[PDB]
């Protein structure tokens, strides 16, 4: 993707990077800025190479030494940046299901936003890591139609974005979602789940637009009237991700910062997991909607080497 904010380092020397990181870790009080300076400016692939080189000579896992050396929010950023995308998501997903007190917000964010390709690797990696399938763990922590929705999405088997646009199916899908929701008493949720999980994203974009032709309310408002709870939250997030994924993340970023304090879990995860996907488009949507940059809000809400790390993931003012 040409829309990430963290690009590969041109002058990449994987051994110099490991050596310098060890020097920085060992020194008194820890040289965080150097640790940050390197990793936030190396691609994930490049951090894998820094990782391999570093273990080849310290006897230690880079992640372990860093988990030791660093603390607080900055620890969370750095250890998340070290994992591959597939591994980072698998572990956030596992933490969302943690205990009985489920973090529906995080589960929803990831499952709703990840592509077929990403979920192929996410499902794979989750098994090797936790010795259970992702689907099994989702079934265990969620129920009702919320579970059905979450499970179907996690299979990552959306139709691929075809060559031919199927306008007949776009129109029928729009009526079907009308007929299953605002037209009828209550809701036919499995029609919603089927349509919204199986069709290509470019297709559903056109469906939700054509849906405005049949329904007094757009899809987002229709969801709000038809359902509630996790199910409603899931659908709302999903329709946002389909319509404008970058805006979706921009809005979640705004939300994590707009009020008192910071929702650091959401902020850190968005900045880490989207840095090499669409952070540029996220930054662009953010600035357009909110009049000020992402960079600026991060700066107001966070401090220290934590703040510097995040700003580097952001990659520019505006
Ligand atoms: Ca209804
Ligand atoms: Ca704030």
């Amino acid at each position: 993707s040409a829309y990430g904010s963290v690009k590969a380092y041109t002058n990449f020397d994987a051994e110099r990077d490991a050596l310098n990181i060890e020097t920085a870790i060992k020194t008194k009080g820890v040289d965080e800025v150097t640790i940050v300076n390197i990793l936030t400016n190396r691609s994930n692939a490049q951090r894998q190479d820094i990782a391999f080189a570093y273990q080849r000579r310290t006897k230690k896992e880079l992640a372990s030494a860093l988990k030791s050396a660093l603390s607080g929010h900055l620890e969370t950023v750095i250890l998340g940046l070290l994992k591959t995308p597939a591994q980072y998501d698998a572990s956030e997903l596992k933490a969302s299901m943690k205990g009985l007190g489920t973090d529906e917000d995080s589960l929803i964010e990831i499952i709703c936003s990840r592509t077929n390709q990403e979920l192929q690797e996410i499902n794979r990696v989750y098994k090797e890591m936790y010795k259970t399938d992702l689907e099994k763990d989702i079934i265990s922590d969620t129920s009702g139609d919320f579970r059905k929705l979450m499970v179907a999405l996690a299979k990552g088997r959306r139709a691929e974005d075809g060559s031919v646009i199927d306008y007949e199916l776009i129109d029928q899908d729009a009526r079907d979602l009308y007929d299953a929701g605002v037209k009828r008493k209550g809701t036919d949720v499995p029609k919603w789940i089927s349509i919204m999980t199986e069709r290509s994203v470019p297709h559903l974009q056109k469906v939700f637009d054509r849906y405005k032709s049949y329904s007094p309310y757009d899809m987002l408002e229709s969801i709000r009237k038809e359902v509630k709870g996790d199910l409603e939250n899931a659908f709302l997030n999903l329709v946002q991700c389909i319509q404008n994924k970058p805006l979706y993340f921009a809005d979640r970023l705004y939300d994590s910062m707009k009020g008192k304090g910071t929702r650091d879990k959401v902020l850190i995860r968005i900045m880490v997991s989207r840095s090499e996907v669409d952070m540029l488009k996220i930054r662009s949507e953010f600035k357009r909607k909110y009049g000020k940059s992402l960079y600026y809000y991060i700066q107001q809400d966070t401090k220290g080497d934590y703040q510097k790390a995040l700003l580097y993931l952001c990659g520019g003012d505006d």
